[PDB]
């Protein structure tokens, strides 16, 4: 019957490209799930089962597909809010600021971003909430 093969990694590939490459491996049936991701919309973020999993070539592979609805969280350390806000907006952030309590980071950090959530490098939904805490 059908062979069993390792699912190849197709992360970053468009659904069109991913399916074509998977077809060449002998995989024939697919399903698709939309996921939150900063990757360009239509790009595959991964599969279910994951890459490396040995499965029948005639078993369903679910393609996790990026909505392209996230931006990558910048490092806002040391910025005043007057500059950090439009910087975030320029990334497509339509969300809202939740300002936490001031922290003791020294006089040089007065009214400057000290702590942030989510951390830099994290994928953030466009309407996501950003938590910032400024120096006292």
């Amino acid at each position: 019957g059908p062979a069993t093969k390792d699912i190849p990694d197709v992360a970053g590939q468009t659904v069109d490209v991913a399916q074509k490459n998977l077809n060449v491996y002998g995989f024939t049936k697919f399903s698709q799930a939309s996921v939150d991701s900063p990757r360009p919309a239509g790009e595959v973020t991964g599969t279910n089962p994951p890459a490396g999993t040995t499965v029948p070539v005639d078993s369903v592979i679910e393609l996790q597909v990026s909505k392209g609805n996230q931006f990558v969280m910048p490092d806002l350390s040391g910025m005043f809010w007057v500059d950090a806000e439009p910087r975030l907006r320029a990334l497509g952030w339509t969300g809202m600021l939740d300002k936490g309590a001031d922290v003791d980071a020294g006089g040089s950090q007065h009214n400057r971003v000290v702590y942030q959530n989510p951390p830099a490098g994290t994928g953030v939904n466009r309407d996501g909430i950003i938590t910032l805490r400024f120096g006292q």
